[PDB]
């Protein structure tokens, strides 16, 4: 690709077919053409040899073709286009991503798999690669970046220097750099990320940013090195100021309560931008399942209030624009045919899907088969032994002990407060809940290392995740040791998940056997296990949105961000490359 | 070697030391309204610069920081104006003048098809191209041409080009892609080495570049599933929103001054600039580049027709670098290449600076720095051929009396027949028509002057003689009688090539164009004012009826590729039968 498209019989063929001269593969036919160019909605049928559009022209001016696609009453458009992504984070295998996104329309995402580098490195990468290879869905692959997320405060199950990074560079198979989230070594020019960037540009392919809280001088630096997207969009200001900087914007529906300022900011514009693309970035599988993938950023930006044929361009002509593919993204003769059918420009509930020409969904039901690929490489990937209430507990010696505690959930801060010992171990004060985080990769010694937060309530049990972003080291929150080890027991022994405890119960598993990070069961299966999940963690716990919510479990760990974390090394300091052994500060 | 000199680690890092404020900019450019092309946006900014880069984009005022510090206080700053397609020989001047006329204007990159050296030198043409930019302040990317000579069998140039010479141009570092295939019908019916040559741009991943003159529906659906993807040939609004309805990238030319109202009110009634759109001159004569002159009065005009500058800016920049692929250029943004102009306002578009890869290179319509020469010894002596004498422009037949054929109208040529009396041994030219005599000057053949009869060109008391003349480029000449043909045909002789009157036994002008029959090395001063002189005198010699019987219709008479009879060096030729006619007497 796209040397597939520039065949000379494919050509020849798809030319006298133009001429009416030849019949099509494929018309579709009474649809209306979202004209993504012209932003005009105008009939047209569409006129396809092989994986060619070959002709745009005239509503049933043709009638020659081997098969017929009925678009009356309904709406054209390319297929849909997702610029940035995880799979692992749907807790489900890519061949069953696939099934799921492209009955809904999406022809091809860009996929940084972050998640499988962390936890298998290279392996990982390749595991990607070869499970994407003969999907009906696209994927263009991102190298991850950062991993670990920070060197020397954390350990992950790989660490990738600016060597690793070139060599997935080089993979035709890798569309660029995967989202950079190391900020601070790129605008300080530290010498690992300078490196990864270096690399970036000398492969001339996409380097792609993460660049949340950046503002003036430090962006401008960000971007004078070379990173040139983003998809951490605080607000409608942050997006205005980002487009002014230049950046592609991947423009993301996974904080939905956001989406009304981006259409409030676009809209007293009065153009969309070219910059402006779609992305996902991270999809639950309840919201997978009930929502949608990229096109439930569609169905919510226009719910939301932004016009159909400005949230389409965006997902499609300006990300094909983006990724450098002048065959995707636009229903013009010359291209190829990724091309949805939508009932209307509300719902956009999918009547048909064509990929590279053939017809692959009808009415949301996959026509042709996703081949799955072998998962063993990702199986037995929890390489610890079992976890004793004990190794939730902090020695002490004395009898009363100052204490380091992690502060405020999310937007993190160090704290101090007092705390008994009895037996030769620290009794939880009031007000505090403990993380432990246990490396669980094999890489290192798997000691549970535990902390102390404090401003996330009262904790009646414990929650147990194997996914903990980026280290997915085994990662457990709790208001007691006997919970804890319950929860932790079980997904060490299903190999992998998350669990919740409550008074001296396992109240709910969401077994991930696949690196801790997903499962091989079908969707449906793992979005109703994630929603019994909620409920059971809702019992534990009253949440006090925004910031105190569930979500918050799987980045409590995430070293790179400013503040303290705890890790499967101590508590993190990024700022000083402190790790702190011991949350004990005196006595 | 672009963009690799943007990615130099000691460049790179120099770049975000001073976004970040530890290092100076090279350049500061202060004060000014920033046109932001992405956003539609005049917003107040300073610009910071290190060597190549733009470094940083930030707050008026903020930073004092630099080794120079250039004024836009008052002014507007643009990226630098990109010309997405045109003809230096045109122009009549060399690329080395070319580029200082119009960068001191603010135009930074042009992209060039030198089909007119093509034609007259071939391979050796493109390659003297090739070199005589390489070291100008002006980027100029170079497309391949495609159609040499324009009908093959018809006319005879300097050159033949079939898809193995395409190819092997396709693999020149410098050649963007393919240049303006004119040859609509052979693309469109499968013509074996029309479709080599589009099928070499495919296989080369390179751009292919339409000329889609007339083309509607199932003829340009075909001409599009070939894998032609530009037009610059609009013929009025209504075409304008077929072709960007049909997904071409739209080269929007002002070389036809009366269509740009058209263009304007269906681009302001459709409501926004669809990214689609860039900016051409196509072919600009020297006085019109002298006084108007370049790309730069390209957005003037269509500003001045009702375009908003914010839409003309845009064409002319990011869309531009877009259609390019080049992700470094069209846009001020940290990051990107430092090609920028600064413009008194956006009426006059009056370049107070142009900076070129982070360098000043004009102020005040002025260069600031050196533009190198090429040696033209590879263009001296194209003009291969004896002189001529009376008898070479008078048809030699039998009877008394004769049917003789003759080419009816300029522009919209079409067959005719009259009646003619043979004086002594020549046809005798009848009532109301004009001899066109056309030599083969090239040497590919025998200089043996080919005759016909015009028809709807007024009456001529006198003759010019042109070496430049669309496509092939032979010896052309206009006349009322063939003593005046004579003495004009052999003024141009003499020089080299060229243009001249003659009236009445005298030469009233002659133009010399010594540099292949197209372009001369004096200054543009001069080139213009013998330009607007030799007009002058070609007045004095017939009268002129706008629009089509016009002076410019002098160098298109022999474009055998346009639909319609068209005296070539071969005799009438007429693409719609493949057939040439080498006496114009039928009975
Ligand atoms: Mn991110
Ligand atoms: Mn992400
Ligand atoms: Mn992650
Ligand atoms: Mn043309
Ligand atoms: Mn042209
Ligand atoms: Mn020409």
């Amino acid at each position: 690709e796209p040397a597939d498209l520039n065949d000379d019989t494919l050509r020849a063929r798809a030319v006298a077919a133009a001429r009416g001269d030849q019949r099509f593969d494929v018309l579709i036919t009474g649809g209306t053409l979202v004209d993504v160019v012209t932003g005009e909605l105008r009939p047209a049928d569409i006129g396809i040899v092989g994986a060619l559009i070959a002709s745009v022209h005239e509503p049933a001016s043709r009638r020659d073709a081997a098969q017929v696609i009925d678009a009356g009453g309904a709406y054209v458009s390319p297929g849909l286009i997702d610029t940035h992504m995880h799979i692992e984070s749907s807790m489900i295998t890519p061949a069953a991503y696939a099934a799921a996104v492209v009955a809904r329309g999406v022809t091809t995402i860009v996929w940084d798999p972050h998640e499988f580098g962390n936890v298998h490195g290279v392996d990982g990468v390749r595991w990607a690669a070869k499970a994407i290879e003969n999907l009906p869905l696209r994927a263009i692959l991102l190298a991850p970046s950062c991993v670990p997320s920070a060197p020397g405060l954390e350990r992950g199950g790989a660490d990738f220097d600016a060597a690793i990074l070139a060599d997935l560079l080089s993979w035709p198979e890798i569309g660029g750099i995967a989202e950079i989230m190391n900020m601070r070594g790129v605008i300080e020019r530290d010498p690992r990320m300078s490196g990864i960037v270096q690399a970036g540009l000398a492969a001339e392919k996409l380097v792609c940013g993460h660049a949340r809280g950046l503002k003036n001088a430090d962006l401008n630096a960000f971007m004078a090195a070379g990173v040139s997207s983003d998809h951490e969009l605080v607000s409608g200001e942050d997006l205005m100021a980002k487009l002014r900087a230049g950046l592609t914007i991947e423009l993301r529906g996974s904080h939905d309560h956001l989406l009304p300022e981006f259409v409030a900011a676009l809209n007293t514009l009065g153009h969309l931008p070219q910059t402006v693309t779609l992305c996902t970035d991270d999809v639950f599988p309840d919201d997978l399942l009930q929502g949608g993938g990229l096109d439930d950023v569609v169905r919510r930006l226009v719910r939301y209030g932004l016009k159909p044929e400005w949230a389409l361009r965006a997902a499609t002509l300006n990300a094909a624009q983006r990724l450098g593919r002048s065959d995707l993204g636009l229903i013009a003769a010359g291209r190829r045919a990724d091309i949805v059918v939508f009932e209307d420009l509300n719902g956009f509930s999918a009547r048909h899907v064509l990929a590279s020409g053939r017809a692959v969904a009808e009415g949301g039901r996959m026509l042709v088969d996703i081949p799955t690929c072998d998962t063993t490489v990702l199986k037995g990937s929890m390489k610890l032994p079992l976890r004793m209430a004990n190794d939730f507990l902090v020695k002490s010696q004395g009898a009363k002990v100052r204490l380091a505690t992690i502060d405020r959930p999310r937007f993190t801060q160090w704290g101090e407060t007092e705390a008994d010992v009895k037996d030769g171990f620290v009794v939880p004060p009031e007000g505090a809940t403990m993380i432990s985080v246990t490396h669980r990769h094999g890489m290192a010694e798997p000691t549970t290392k535990t902390g102390f937060l404090t401003g996330w309530g009262r904790w009646n049990g414990a929650f147990a995740t194997t996914v903990s972003h980026d280290s997915h080291n085994l990662t457990v929150f709790g208001g007691n040791a006997g919970d804890m080890a319950l929860a932790a027991n079980a997904v060490i022994g299903t190999g992998g998940g998350m669990a919740v405890a409550s008074e001296g119960k396992v109240t709910a598993i969401l077994p991930l056997p696949l690196s801790g990070l997903v499962s091989d069961a079908p969707l449906e299966e793992v979005a109703r296990a994630f929603e019994d999940l909620r409920e059971a963690v809702g019992k534990v716990v009253e949440w006090q949105p925004p910031y105190l919510v569930f979500k918050a479990c799987f980045g409590a760990t995430l070293a790179c961000n400013i503040g303290p974390h705890q890790t499967d090394m101590g508590i993190a300091d990024v700022l000083t490359g402190k790790v702190m052994e011991s949350p004990v500060i005196e006595v």
